[PDB]
């Protein structure tokens, strides 16, 4: 599937310039076009969990038909409560995942593995290591991705978000080697989508969801042909 994402500070739609502040609109043309899913990075309550943006998220989803992941600086049980009563069906988690990894599978048995997914930012260091890393502006934390993966798969992982730190180029062998490992996970792909051609290019792959923000918003091409090419 193709996931359309939008990133949101106070109500606006921003690239990480500014979209406007109609996001609405924007999310039910891309579920109109044959989106299955969406995704939302709320920046503002990523910055501030007190500002979490819950009352407009609330009237986002209740605006669609399909279901939309919603994640910024998810930090508490309370966070992942407020979001999924907000109606959003997944929450993605970051560098709490990296962070609390025994608080987080405490959350998986809460609240279920279809709740909930896990995003990794990774570096391939020198050593041709995938360093997960909490953030584009931190040092790698210490921990691979296959380490952290097989972290969580005791608890039912089932969602994986990947991100190549290629953000806002071409997405592939990193896709390829950790989706034949681990066949059970569906992996996400974030970043680096600059036209329909890197959509192409992660066909094969395994990769089960590839999410598209900037391109889609600079009209390089619609969800409608991002779709037809995701599916050959
Ligand atoms: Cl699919």
């Amino acid at each position: 599937m193709i996931i359309p994402a939008l990133n949101l500070i106070d109500g606006t739609v921003v690239r990480l310039r500014d979209y406007g502040n109609d996001p609405l609109p924007r999310l039910q043309d891309y579920a109109a076009q044959g989106a299955g899913v969406l995704h939302l990075v709320d920046l503002t309550g990523a910055k501030d969990p007190a500002k979490r943006q819950i009352p407009l998220i609330k009237t986002l989803v209740a605006g669609v038909n399909v279901p939309v992941q919603v994640g910024g600086g998810v930090r508490t049980e309370e966070d992942v409560a407020a979001l999924l009563k907000a109606g959003v069906a997944r929450v993605v988690i970051g560098s709490t995942a990296v962070k609390s990894p025994d608080v987080v599978k405490g959350w998986f048995e809460r609240f279920g593995a279809q709740a909930l997914v896990l995003a990794l930012d990774v570096r391939i260091d020198e050593h041709g290591t995938k360093q997960v890393a909490v953030s584009g502006w931190q040092e790698n934390s210490g921990v691979s991705l296959e380490q952290l993966v097989e972290t969580y798969l005791p608890v039912g992982l089932k969602h994986v978000l990947c991100t190549d730190i290629r953000d806002g180029a071409g997405s592939v062998s990193l896709y390829e080697e950790v989706c034949a490992r681990y066949p059970q996970i569906a992996f996400q792909s974030s970043g680096g989508i600059g036209d329909i051609d890197d959509i192409a290019a992660l066909r094969g792959t395994g990769v089960r969801g590839v999410i598209v923000g900037r391109a889609l918003l600079e009209g390089k091409f619609t969800v409608k042909e991002a779709i037809q090419c995701w599916q050959n």
